[PDB]
């Protein structure tokens, strides 16, 4: 009744959800699916209530009638006066990142290089960079642009999965969940860091969070920001300090979605859960913190300060913005209006 079923993607998010479920005294319980699209179907069926989604998936869910409920809000130096929950969201910067040592690699020499993407259908990892590449090349053959990639969610037999590694045992190669070694923001940046790919399509924050000792994970321990460069659309290369002038787009924040008929109940529950387990929550450091998982961004991004109310009670189209929505529709015509399930 006043209980919410969260949808977890893969086994590691399932483990975090179970902990939260326990600590919440079953105010939250957990359903699990192997992929975000499967979680979306659980929500539509009414077998789960909610999950936090990247903007590309919000577009999928939105066509099927799911609505945005609360948004991830990270820290800002502006609007600092306003409480986090009431503060407007800023959006994150989609960037293309290379190694400084890979000299003369620019935006205009990316063809036939090796790429690292968060997952198919995601904003920074896929929709933004592939949308630009389609427009620029006047071709829908974006599966032939890079020599080899890791793009979780593509055909495992294809060149788009050639660089993906699967799990400890090499199983689940290219699955779009955190079992895949090079999945997600952190995974795609790891793919670059280890020189599997020439370029990673991630967000600005990912680079900062996994360099200069911010991570402590074995692969990230010795990474230095100066060893990296951003690719700008004008063919230039900049330091990672210059993302405000060298990004591919600004992305809408990840946001919790639910069925419209459940939105109000999901919202009320989540606001109480974050008071307990959020950033300064009564129980966070002590028992459980919702927004931590050791750099793994499980359920929510680890840099989330709070979940924020939306305001102007936006539809999914208003939330994503007309800019981004037309980007996706145009790219989507390479792969006609309805729910995809
Ligand atoms: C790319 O991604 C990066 C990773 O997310 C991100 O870097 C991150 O930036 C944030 C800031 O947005 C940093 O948070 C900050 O961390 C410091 C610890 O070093 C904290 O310590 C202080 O916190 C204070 C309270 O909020 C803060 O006071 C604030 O209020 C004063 C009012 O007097 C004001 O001062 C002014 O600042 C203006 C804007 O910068 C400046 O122009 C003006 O001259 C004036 O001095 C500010 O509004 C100020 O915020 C203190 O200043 C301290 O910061 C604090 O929690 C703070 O929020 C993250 O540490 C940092 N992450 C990492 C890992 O480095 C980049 O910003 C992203 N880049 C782009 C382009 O988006
Ligand atoms: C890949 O390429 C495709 C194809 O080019 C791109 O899709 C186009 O994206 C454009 C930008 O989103 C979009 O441009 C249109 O621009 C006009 C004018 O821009 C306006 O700016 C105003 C700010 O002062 C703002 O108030 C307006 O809302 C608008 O943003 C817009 O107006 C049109 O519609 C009006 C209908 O009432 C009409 O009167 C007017 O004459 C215009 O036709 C419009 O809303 C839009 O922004 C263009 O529509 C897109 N083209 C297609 C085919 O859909 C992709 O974005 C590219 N992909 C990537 C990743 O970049
Ligand atoms: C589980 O949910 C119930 C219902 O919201 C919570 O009980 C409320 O707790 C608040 C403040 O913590 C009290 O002031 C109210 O009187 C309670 N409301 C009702 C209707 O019982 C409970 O706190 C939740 N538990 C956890 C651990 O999240
Ligand atoms: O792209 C402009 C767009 O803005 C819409 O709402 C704001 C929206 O804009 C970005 O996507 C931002 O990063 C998001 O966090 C934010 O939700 C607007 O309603 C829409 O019509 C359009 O103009
Ligand atoms: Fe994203
Ligand atoms: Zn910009
Ligand atoms: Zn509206």
């Amino acid at each position: 009744y006043t209980r919410v079923v969260w949808c977890a993607v893969g086994p590691e998010e399932q483990k975090k959800c179970q902990q939260w479920s326990q600590q919440s005294g079953q105010n939250v319980t957990c359903a699990t699916a192997s992929t975000t699209d499967d979680c979306i179907v659980l929500v539509l069926k009414g077998e789960a209530d909610a999950l936090n989604l990247d903007g590309g998936y919000i577009y999928t869910a939105g066509k099927c009638g799911l609505v945005p409920v609360l948004a991830e809000n990270r820290k800002s130096s502006k609007h600092s006066s306003l409480d986090c929950v009431l503060r407007p969201t800023e959006g994150y910067l989609a960037v293309a990142v290379v190694k400084k040592a890979n000299e003369g690699l620019t935006w205009n020499s990316l063809k036939d290089k090796k790429s690292c993407h968060t997952a198919v259908d995601r904003t920074a990892g896929w929709n933004i960079p592939m949308g630009l590449i389609v427009n620029q090349t006047g071709s829908c053959a974006f599966d032939e642009f890079f020599s080899q990639s890791c793009a979780p969610g593509a055909d495992p037999k294809s060149r788009l999965c050639a660089l993906c590694a699967g799990d400890d045992q090499g199983l689940d190669k290219c699955v779009p969940n955190s079992k895949e070694k090079y999945y997600g923001y952190t995974g795609a940046f790891r793919c670059l860091a280890e020189d599997v790919g020439d370029v990673a399509f991630v967000k600005n924050d990912t680079v900062w969070e996994n360099t200069n000792g911010e991570s402590t994970a074995d692969w990230a321990k010795n990474l230095k920001r100066e060893d990296f460069r951003l690719l700008c659309l004008d063919g230039t290369r900049k330091p990672v300090t210059e993302a405000q002038s060298c990004h591919l787009a600004v992305a809408p924040n990840h946001a919790v979605v639910s069925r419209s008929d459940r939105a109000a109940h999901v919202e009320q529950v989540l606001l109480h859960q974050q008071a307990l387990f959020g950033k300064n929550g009564k129980n966070c450091p002590d028992k459980f913190c919702l927004f931590k998982s050791e750099t793994k961004n499980l359920l929510f991004n680890d840099n989330t300060e709070c979940l924020a109310k939306l305001g102007g009670r936006p539809t999914y189209e208003e939330y994503l913005g007309t800019e981004y929505v037309t980007a996706i529709a145009n790219l989507k015509k390479c792969s006609l209006e309805a729910c995809a399930f």
